């Protein structure tokens, strides 16, 4: 109860900024994000067994995939950190337990494919979630791991606090498919641009923590070049190994998965910058002001791959 997690001193500073890497040590991602519930939810909010517990069979239920893999749950928990530490005020007690969780488990069991790959394969789980095949998938995951002996983290709260959470959750894991975000950040923009956004009526918060879970999701266009750079590499190794499958089945890939094209890459990037990262970036900066710094290095990463395109690099 008394038992603090602490960092040193390089990652207890630089964990607080939204660019921060959570490094090469796999070892240390647990420690980083019970770091990260202590500060954002208490000491209080889980009872450590059981979080230590419940981390480590998530852990267990990512694959040893090039980018949909335990090092991008943590990623992305990070990144919500990041928005809710900078947010103190604007965010319920659920609402800091299950977000972090939510992010965690966000991909638990991807496989490195798109919802349109199991489509096209007539995989099983195509036929048990028509829509936001993996999305679901990764919500089932969530309660079946939750439901195990010794992982109900949420044990402690009333039976109408557990179902909220779980229903924040599901929402949350939902809206990580960018098929809906497009239409998710348009609603957004207009209401915002309206007047009529207000964060008491429940389903436009249901909007906002939908665009966060975007915002959070895509976080690795928002690091230090390097880590952007390097994180690219592996996106297209999964993309790739995907079009590598279409073909098999008979089906020419879109560009983006086909690995013929790896000389576009760089135009690539530009077109996702400008249709989803950017956009994301600049609506979320407008409902939660101190976001900023995610649209600004979002903005640096869009230059540097202006540089390359220009061949300065
Ligand atoms: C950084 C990043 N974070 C998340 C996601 C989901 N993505 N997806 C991408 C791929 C963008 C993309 N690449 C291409 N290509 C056409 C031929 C060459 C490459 N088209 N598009 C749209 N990058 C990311
Ligand atoms: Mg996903
Ligand atoms: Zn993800």
């Amino acid at each position: 109860g008394l038992m603090q997690f602490t960092l040193p001193v390089r990652l207890c500073k630089e964990i607080e900024l939204f660019h921060f890497d959570i490094g090469p040590f796999e070892n240390m991602w647990p420690g980083i994000f019970v770091y990260m519930v202590h500060r954002s939810c208490g000491t209080s909010c889980f009872e450590l067994e059981k979080l230590c517990r419940f981390i480590m069979s998530v852990k267990k239920n990512y694959r040893r995939v090039p980018y949909h893999n335990w090092k991008h749950a943590v990623t992305v928990a990070h990144c919500m950190y990041a928005i809710l530490q900078n947010n103190h005020t604007l965010f319920t007690d659920l609402e800091r337990k299950g977000l972090l969780i939510a992010c965690l488990c966000h991909d638990l069991d991807h496989r490195g494919f798109s919802n349109s790959y199991l489509q096209k394969f007539d995989h099983p789980l195509a036929a048990l979630y028509s829509t936001s095949t993996m999305e679901q998938h990764h919500f089932s995951q969530t309660v079946s791991i939750l439901q195990l002996e010794g992982h109900n983290i949420f044990s402690t709260l009333s039976s109408s606090e557990y179902e909220q959470v779980l229903e924040i959750i599901r929402k949350a894991i939902i809206a990580t498919d960018l098929a809906l975000y497009f239409g998710n950040r348009k609603q957004l923009e207009e209401m915002y641009q309206t007047g009529s956004l207000n964060l008491n009526n429940q389903s436009h918060r249901d909007r906002v923590i939908g665009l966060m879970m975007t915002a959070c999701d895509l976080c690795s266009v928002t690091k230090l070049w390097p880590v952007t750079k390097l994180t690219a590499n592996d996106i297209y190794a999964e993309f790739w190994a995907e079009g590598d499958e279409m073909k098999k089945l008979g089906i020419q890939p879109i560009p983006m998965m086909d690995r013929d094209k790896k000389d576009e890459v760089p135009q690539g990037q530009l077109g996702f910058y400008n249709a989803v990262a950017i956009p994301c970036y600049t609506t979320l900066t407008q409902i939660l002001p101190p976001t900023e710094p995610l649209l600004k290095a979002c903005r640096d990463n869009l230059s540097q791959w202006e540089k390359v395109i220009r061949g300065e690099e």
